[PDB]
């Protein structure tokens, strides 16, 4: 157990660990939920890039020596490659400004970046956590940064991929099944013939709209709050710095990026630009919000693509069973052989908690108090629990249901034989009051609207064999 | 045309045949947001013209105003309750958060009506003082929420609770119906074991009476009235005992209402107002209104699921489950000529998700306290009175314009109980689990029923099946 | 009291009304909130702008007489210039297709036209609701038109120079007040020095951020469902129909604007193209849900302009009272002489149901049906309501507090004097750790940093007046 | 290194330590969502041991099982919620929405525990079948629903309400030590009218009883639990009085837990454990664990105005209200050297949009049934949980660290008396609210005190205003 000091006075920490007096600290003063909301590792890694070209930029701008900027670099990349997770344990429910999560990153690198210059661990550190790791920076700027920074490349370079891979496999079921007539339901009723591929270019349309989306928005989060400082003046920060820091860190996201994942082009690039106005990117987080938003309407399609192949596959026998759904696992402890939609279980109850999670992010966008909005922590854990939702469960969806979706063809053909509107093709042969007649006669007396149209003489049973055909009802032109 | 009326911040005009004052005239202008559709509830207006009869008599039984005064706001009081003034109140609910221009509205109509009752001519010399007379003894702090409470406790005892035990009365009846019609339960949307039509309907009369018991037992504590808080909740100018008169003289008066509006009727519960045991969080919070918010929020919960369990299970007619045939109320589709909707279903989901958004937006008001007053109040009322309205329509609408008629596809329902694979639940304490499970999927892979498949797989004889495989007997296994 | 039948038999309407039968039955058989609950007129109005521009397109498609069309045509204006209000008396707690309200209005414009082309008013209608006025037209597919159209309007005309309006009175206020010196507030605790106009940018780059968002939405709710008929295969719907309708549709909307405002060019041109994929357009409602959201963002942007306007002009006596709101009426029935920040109280309220209207349309958006989600009249009501709010709210608060915001310039003053996180400019002189000392000084003691840095041999009472300069603080370049 | 296991569907292998089976190795490749931080909530899988106990006490006590087995069980059973085998639990939330996968989960771990305790060694031949033995007489349809309503009501009796109970005993010692401190209140940020630090603190205290008996109140009802119910509620397969012995001998089970984790210590709630009265409602919805949730978005919304008001009241220290002088637990800023930040006030805020959000996800969820089975369950068991581990947990960290050491600037609260113009107020019945108006609008247009301004303007006597105006009578006017 090593002794630390600080304003407040001496406490203890492990002799193993890299934090110090600050982390110490906010251990002991904000034990809500430490064994399951710990803050997330990928705003620590965030503020490690920012630490890394911080230093670059400060040295650059000659505000710091190249002994100590090349240390921090050294350290913040262990960091960013998961070597010091261990040295991360405070939680989402801190101050609201992630102030002790950005001192608990400074702390890391000063006491690490320290080790590196002297060669053994000391009492007095060489590198400073306020003077040199932090130098030019406040919370207020350094933690949207790493907010926006964290939640561009989850975005980016996992929820798009992910969304672009269900969009490709229900592609490949929209072609194989483009030429498969079914019974179209309006309101669960009985309606006209569609193709399953018409069928499934639906939710391929809703997902390439939610995509489209999230590209556009992902340039809007890339602007950064960087160099507004304390209340946004910038105020002990240089001029250029935040121009310079955002031109090194798209130049290390682009090198990450190529690092992470071989013969890829990246969805969308990354390129940060200091923020137009630093007072909104302190007081407010709209273009976060703008993307939870994004994140929102995706998840309301992805509930009807699960609801639709939860409804289309029921049965086997008492049910539509128009969708046969890979059989992944048994479904009851009692009911020996049932096999449930539960890949379609999984998509709607992940989509729900997306949607919470941005009801939760539209209360805490709205919560700006003058110069600072102080629920930063819960935003970045929310639209970053999201990310790692869509990227997850779209991709188990493709995988496990959409991939070997097949079809039970004597069942849809049975359907398209008994719907009823099918007379909708007549209405401008025999008028809409006569096909009217025509249905009502059909269901009374439980026969087929063929035998029923000349059994009330309204059309020849050679004209209605003309007029009334499945397949070109689904592709009328 | 107009009549010139005056304020602490000035003069201002109004037309000639109003009531109404100056602050009135002032809000009017000043709050220009949705004038067309977002009036302030006219129940608000109703409760605090209640509130003024019952505070001018408390006032002259504790020697604070004259009988001439008190005797004459009461009679103006009762004409805006009757219903002869609704044109007297043009204000938002988009206005100062503590309704104050609401309450100065209410005081303006009764101030200028009690003025020309006793002079019996309307003088710009007002008898009646709206401030000094007919708000004695309150602030809009205290009476807004006490108006809140009271408007509420009547919508929710009187409209939504008959309305509610009226669905649940109704399903009733189709419950008993339908005790012994078999049919299949379906769990993950797939073939389960047998139930009674009766024992799926008794699923939502159970939710609506578990609905009813949580807002009956909520009644009482929205009974609790900030009234005698005055500014801040320290009661400053209210005289001690007016908060215990006021609230007796109260419930006294919405129990004569009752028996006025409602013959041959018990109400289904007695409203008896007390004054709140802590006053500042009476007028700093809204925490009982929030509980019965999330009373309609449960409600409408459970209303979701008999809306979409009766519109999945009147699907069809030809392609879908087709166990229910809901009444046909109008012919249905503009281009599909004979296609009928599950309309009554499609209203009562979309009047649910009103409710669950009007619960969301009562939540958000409600965590806004700032020291020592809310000021969302306008929009807290509002949200919870549209739910009232809602709940009390549609639950009667669904009742008698659905469920009453209900019938069911007796043909279709039998077919599933005969087809269903999962019947094999019962062989499991006999062959056990494993080899039940076998079983089932021979039957399923080759297009055979279970009895043939135990018989070809020599699980179990054909006479030791016959006797464990009774649908009636798995509905009901006693 | 008129006689009508249909299919379900023989019912009563009055004999002034020119709707029918299938309205007779809706308003009996939705007996839910009718006082206060009618579907939106703008919904109606919209309906009738596409019931003629489909009546001259089923002419130009030699699909009906100009006999027909020409009355049709006439009638859909009588409508929407609101020459027939009371013809519409049904809720949006109806079918969640909205099929009854566009059979209201095919019933009024069926009539209408029927007794313009008559001269009188017979039982026996020369015009057809369903054969000629609803021709080539399902209310899956005109309904959300309807829902687009209207809304597009509602935003581009209304919407949009509301909120151009308080960003232009907020201009002139960041202007005015540009050099007046103030202090920060970060967690409500003593900041750095700022200026006024900063405070005010902050506000303005917010909202020009939700007008942007906005802008950029409008086109993509321009894609309109018609010509998906039934269930978006295009069945009983003519060969270019959804093309030529949208052409139509986009020089009636261009009229119209400029019939209604004179002298102004549109904020955005609404050009109005069929949906790419008409499943999507039937099944989901994804694109209004996506301006919900920027409505969304709007109003938690609105919600920090109003809080803070309420914060920074508490008081008179007890408060911060750096902000003095115009005095628009009395306060309190109790408080003689108490004037309350009332437009910020109104903004605040109309926020939080703008955020409530957003996650009611988010719950409606998610519970898509298959081929058609039958909740579109509670996603219509709940995004036109909010278009009134945004319009009216938005415009009440510039107008009745911005306009004529004033300061308390001694008080504004009085704080710049008394933060002590001025220390915050000596930081790179005298350290972290020393400047703290200095600020824990001048605590202990109550006195300023000056007599406080002197005290304590820090820092020179001559160099101190050299580096701490208020205005040079808040504008550092 | 690995464990070939069976199941209806075939084989699969699995660590070879591990005491999970074949569909808890299928569920962990088939749900691969967030699998690093979503993990089924262990109270959960404590709850199922509990459960999986008793339901083996009652089976051998109803002759379906030997004692043999029966008593193999139950020793497993300890060691699962004595917490002996934390990492044969790996399953996310996002699984089946039945928790079927989970119930499985638990009953292979059980199952090959007790039958390693009977063969006194690991055969792939299991003595306990996890289906016929541990899960006898049971479904994951009524189990889950079991153990979900049995973690909340242990979390929410033993852990919740203590902390709540906490935090208001904690403001009470506030609420007397500053009971005669004369303040000013403010309404709409407004100067208002006196009243005592104490006053202000009761109304904190008053919300959050009002929280605390709403969910003492609850308690009971969600300890109605749907056991018996079995596939769709029917209790096919269940043998007569299985659940009314089970839920006596699961209130026995508890009641000894209890006085195993808490010495000298009485529970807040005694939980009584009955079968539910409708079992088809326990298994198609949550009604009663959403009036909980309900019940925990009314206590957020009170620790919301709590936090916002004490974060600000302590704003300053010099450009603030700063009435209220917060502990300094740490140094505060990174820039900023000396500034110390209501943190305490942050947290709870953060942990109070969370409940909120929390509350409408369980809503949205518990709004989705679908004919006879909720198949969101694992998301509102998830999202309960989690409210109160934070519910429990920040509201103890704000009562130790923020309220416990809170002191006041007495000397700026005592400047706010004397300079509010608003003690006008107590002159209104004396010469009227308008003469009342006129006064103050003198006094703040010429920066003149209220007793110069009332002489000036000749309304009252120095002498009469030092009789209507102390603000200590003010704030307690009797």
């Amino acid at each position: 157990l090593r002794v630390v000091e600080d304003s407040l006075g001496k406490i203890n920490v492990p002799l193993e660990r890299y934090y110090g007096a600050q982390t110490a600290r906010s251990l002991g003063n904000f034990n809500v939920c430490t064994r399951s909301d710990t803050m997330p590792l990928q705003i620590v890694y965030s503020l490690a890039m920012i630490k890394e070209v911080a230093a670059c930029t400060n040295f650059k701008l000659g505000r710091i020596s190249s002994k100590l900027s090349d240390a921090i670099v050294k350290a913040c990349r262990e960091v960013y490659h998961g070597q010091h997770d261990n040295e991360f344990p405070l939680v989402i429910w801190q101050t609201g400004s992630g102030t002790q999560t950005n001192m608990n990153v400074n702390e890391v690198l000063s006491s690490r970046a320290s080790e590196l210059i002297d060669g053994s661990r000391s009492s007095r550190l060489t590198v400073h956590p306020n003077d040199h790791v932090n130098l030019g920076q406040s919370s207020n700027d350094i933690f949207p940064t790493a907010m926006n920074l964290s939640i561009a490349m989850e975005t980016a370079w996992k929820v798009l991929p992910s969304l672009n891979h269900l969009i490709n496999v229900l592609k490949i079921k929209m072609h194989e099944f483009m030429n498969v007539i079914k019974i179209g339901r309006t309101h669960m009723q009985d309606a006209v013939p569609m193709s399953v591929g018409q069928e499934l270019s639906g939710y391929v349309s809703q997902l390439q709209q939610a995509v489209d989306s999230i590209k556009s928005q992902l340039p809007l989060i890339c602007h950064l709050a960087v160099g507004g400082t304390a209340v946004g003046t910038g105020l002990n920060c240089s001029k250029g710095f935040d121009e310079e820091l955002c031109v090194s860190l798209t130049q290390l996201t682009d090198r990450l990026y190529r690092t992470m994942y071989k013969e890829s082009t990246p969805v969308v690039d990354l390129i940060f630009k200091p923020a137009e106005n630093k007072f909104a990117a302190l007081a407010g987080h709209d273009a976060l919000l703008q993307l939870s938003g994004c994140f929102n309407t995706t998840a309301t399609a992805l509930m009807r693509l699960s609801n639709d192949f939860c409804l289309l596959s029921s049965g086997p026998n008492c049910g539509l069973s128009e969708f046969v759904l890979p059989a992944n696992e048994p479904g009851s402890s009692i009911m020996p052989g049932k096999v449930n939609p539960t890949q379609c279980e999984s998509l709607r109850m992940v989509c729900l908690q997306i949607m919470g999670n941005h009801f939760t992010t539209s209360m805490a966008a709205s919560q700006g108090q003058l110069e600072l909005n102080v629920c930063k922590p819960l935003i970045a854990a929310n639209l970053l629990h999201t990310c790692e939702l869509l990227t997850d469960s779209t991709r188990c969806f493709a995988d496990k249901c959409v991939r070997d979706l097949q079809l039970n063809r004597e069942k849809i053909q049975e359907y398209v034989d008994k719907s009823l509107m099918l007379v909708t093709v007549l209405t401008p042969h025999i008028g809409y009051d006569l096909s009217a007649k025509l249905v009502q006669h059909a269901s009374k007396f439980k026969k087929g609207l063929r035998e029923s149209a000349i059994e009330l003489n309204l059309l020849c049973g050679e004209k209605f064999d003309e007029i009334v055909k499945p397949m070109e009802m689904a592709f009328p032109h």
